[PDB]
């Protein structure tokens, strides 16, 4: 029913440009606010663009300003990113991923939580602290910490993602303790002052992937992504 499916993903030339598509199916895609997130090789999870719901506002990155242009096209029901001047750095696979309807409106900052994702798209140009890894056999229980200040996770609350390597990260907990429709309860959240936790009892093969935390930081003014936890069984 409801997606995202993205188009355009190319090798360029240092310096080229291309254009990239995020077509939605299901629902109104200028009734939410939206963002590009990429991962470079080897990175994590950066916030590169969004638009605001009911406007046609943007706002971009400081790494990707000036360079890179977002619009909708209502016509179409999609958005595009227009990104010119590439540069090697800029290489990576792009997502693009709505904001709930839930965290588009007032205090969407506050809940600011990503539902449904884009496939991602690779392009080719040529301070949320968590534990780098965590392990555990089957059946045993993980935790993963989340740990900032008073900006981000003080302020604000707390989404988790999980992403198998090359694949769409999926959300599994928002709003700091809720889970979406199918995510299992072995996953649980929780969020104490200037730090969160992500807890998996009864870990499944499964459940081996990449784990992300998320909250908007005041100061920034950007939503950020922690530098991210490979969990093993």
């Amino acid at each position: 029913q409801v997606q995202l499916v993205e188009s355009g993903g190319n090798l360029v030339q240092p310096g080229g440009s291309l254009r990239l598509s995020c077509a939605a199916s299901g629902f109104t895609f200028g009734s939410f606010s939206m963002s590009w997130v990429r991962q470079a090789p080897g990175g994590g999870l950066e916030w590169v663009a969004g638009l605001s719901a009911r406007s046609s506002l943007t706002h971009y990155a400081d790494s990707v300003k000036g360079r890179f242009t977002i619009s909708r096209d209502n016509a179409k029901n999609s958005v595009y990113l227009q990104m010119n001047s590439l540069r090697v750095e800029d290489t990576a696979v792009y997502y693009c991923a709505r904001r709930s309807y839930d965290s588009s409106g007032y205090w969407g900052h506050f809940y600011s939580y990503m539902d449904v994702w884009g496939q991602g798209t690779l392009v080719t140009v040529s301070v949320l602290t968590q534990p780098s890894s965590v392990s555990a056999a089957p059946g045993q229980k993980v935790t993963i910490s989340c740990s900032g200040s008073t900006s981000n996770i003080g302020n604000n609350y707390v989404s988790w993602y999980q992403q198998h390597p090359g694949k769409a990260p999926k959300l599994m907990i928002y709003d700091v303790s809720k889970r979406p429709s199918g995510v299992p309860d072995r996953f649980s959240g929780s969020k104490s002052g200037n730090s969160a936790s992500l807890d998996i009892s009864g870990l499944q093969s499964e459940d081996e992937a990449d784990y992300y935390c998320a909250a908007w930081d005041d100061s920034l003014s950007e939503f950020l992504f922690g530098t991210g936890t490979k969990l093993t069984v």
